[PDB]
């Protein structure tokens, strides 16, 4: 049968993890209706078909103790943080990446920067400098990517499509090579 790959999305509360798998698997962004579900999708990589298990989790703290249950026999990670929410991107490495290591010491983690359609929105860069912020940049997306062992690091909006179908082909590559 088809090559199975589980794939387990983590990130902080907001960060657009269940918008990410519902515009990559049904190839629409969520309108009003956003639902922690498994979806099942299908990739062509190499020639041959791939079934593509895709697991949501909640990123908030109630659930610290129950989340970890979904990580055993996971192939690959995505860690997840808002490129417009610099205290999302902090807790990759605050949050994130020690708790997928505990369970999962050799896992590979893709690190995703999500909205990036907002990076050079006006009212967002806008909103962030009042609090002496700004967007995350790719320079310093990469940087944390190489300290937390990430085998890759992505950007994407879920919002428009871009750079999505590549996040999901690079997880599958990390596990397929
Ligand atoms: N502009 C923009 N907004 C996005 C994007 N992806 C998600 N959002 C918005 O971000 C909010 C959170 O998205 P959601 O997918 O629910 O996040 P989550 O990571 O699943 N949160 P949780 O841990 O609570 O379940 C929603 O308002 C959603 O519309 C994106 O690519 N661009
Ligand atoms: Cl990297
Ligand atoms: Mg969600």
């Amino acid at each position: 049968s088809m090559q199975a790959i589980k794939c387990v999305v983590v990130g902080d509360g907001a960060v657009g993890k269940t918008c990410l798998l519902i515009s990559y698997t049904t190839n629409a962004f969520p309108g009003e209706y956003i639902p922690f579900d498994n979806y099942s999708a299908n990739v062509m990589v190499d020639g041959k078909p791939v079934n593509l298990g895709l697991w949501d989790t909640a990123g908030q703290e109630d659930y610290d103790r129950l989340r970890p249950l979904s990580y055993p026999q996971t192939d690959v990670f995505l860690i997840c943080f808002s490129l417009v929410s610099p205290a999302s991107f902090e807790n990759v490495r605050a949050k994130w990446y020690p708790e997928v290591r505990h369970h999962c010491p050799h896992t590979p983690i893709l690190l995703v920067g999500t909205k990036l359609d907002l990076r050079d929105d006006k009212d967002t860069i806008e909103r962030l400098r009042d609090k002496k912020l700004a967007p995350i940049t790719y320079p310093q997306g990469l940087a944390m990517a190489r300290e937390i062992g990430s085998v890759k690091y992505l950007e994407c909006s879920a919002l428009t499509q871009r750079g999505l179908k590549t996040v999901f082909d690079e997880a599958i590559r990390a596990v397929l090579g």
